[PDB]
């Protein structure tokens, strides 16, 4: 069995290797890399998403969000409250502000010491979940906006057609915004593209030991668990590395610079935060190997978690059974 002890795998494609993304996601799996739940892959030197990003300040967050955490430093949640929209260049403007900026420190280990100490007392805007791409159309190889699309693939593996689109989102991040800790929408991939500013902090469990962070999760967010039966579906809860370990639970770091691509597996719950004023791109993927994981999802019935158009399909060819249920949540 290749990478049983389920570390983060980093690749370096070369150019020649670059130019088919299933072939390679399929190569990266030949290798273990999807027992780590996350990847890394640098792309080819030769490789660029655009030519510059000199010209994004106009680009709108129409509804940014203050993350505001309530509990304690290593064991908290967050609410979104939306604030007035902003062009990017006055968002990055904000970041940069004495509030907002990135302390003084020593490196990427002394920064994660002081976010997770601090964290709690601060409230970050994110510019989250904006649909668009600035990846330049005529980049062929890796672009974020040009993949084959989950209903296309839902369609070769299983013979239905069904409605539905996939596109991208962008995601403008200052220091100590947040990701909660989740899996994707029917536990799908995702590939994440950091194309400019400071790094992204990702902590990821094997997706073979999930449901090990899924019952500490209902120990430490008890109300929450009596709520609903899949609440990290809500994309609200943060569990530390310290307490992580203090509750045996696996799991594995790194950070992300801009230039960088990662994968997420399906079912591999990942969390993490910004470091400082950045734009990531990222969208869903599936592969054959990823449908039996769509039909063995959990899902969040209760009717916070609220999702796009397209998941519906995919819960009622794939989980007929809880379809009826699920899309009374949705409604
Ligand atoms: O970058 C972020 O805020 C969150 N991204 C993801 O969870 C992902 O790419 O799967
Ligand atoms: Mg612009
Ligand atoms: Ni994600
Ligand atoms: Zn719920």
């Amino acid at each position: 069995a290749q990478n049983p002890n389920c570390n983060i795998m980093i690749f370096h494609p070369t150019k020649e290797e670059f130019n088919d993304f299933d072939k390679y996601i399929a190569y990266m799996e030949s290798q273990g890399a999807h027992r780590a739940g996350l990847a890394k892959i640098i792309p080819p030197k030769e490789w660029k998403a655009r030519e510059t990003y000199d010209n994004i300040s106009e680009i709108l967050i129409a509804t940014p969000l203050q993350q505001v955490a309530s509990g304690r430093a290593g064991v908290f949640t967050q609410y979104h409250k939306k604030k007035k929209a902003m062009t990017v260049g006055e968002y990055r403007h904000l970041a940069n502000s004495k509030k907002y900026q990135t302390p003084p420190h020593q490196n990427f280990e002394d920064l994660e010491r002081k976010y997770w100490k601090n964290r709690i007392y601060n409230s970050p805007i994110y510019g989250a979940d904006i649909s668009g791409s600035l990846f330049d159309e005529n980049t062929k190889q890796w672009n974020l906006g040009h993949l084959g699309t989950i209903q296309d693939l839902l369609e070769k593996e299983c013979g239905v057609v069904i409605e539905g689109v996939n596109t991208p989102y962008l995601y403008f991040g200052m220091w100590k915004t947040t990701f909660a800790w989740h899996t994707e929408d029917m536990d799908l991939y995702s590939i994440n593209y950091l194309h400019l500013g400071e790094p992204k902090t990702w902590y990821v469990v094997p997706p073979e030991h999930g449901q090990r962070l899924e019952r500490l999760a209902r120990e430490l967010f008890p109300g929450s668990s009596r709520g609903c039966g899949a609440f990290l579906r809500h994309k609200v809860a943060l569990i530390s590395p310290t307490v992580l370990k203090e509750n045996g639970i696996p799991f594995n770091r790194i950070t992300q610079e801009a230039g960088e691509f990662m994968v997420t597996f399906p079912y591999g719950y990942h969390a993490g935060f910004n470091h400082g004023f950045n734009c990531a791109e990222a969208i869903n993927f599936a592969t054959p190997r990823w449908i039996d994981y769509g039909k063995m999802a959990s899902q969040c019935s209760c009717g916070e978690a609220r999702v796009t158009f397209s998941m519906d399909a995919f819960v009622r060819i794939l989980q007929p059974e809880r379809y009826d249920l699920w899309k009374r949540g949705q409604d």
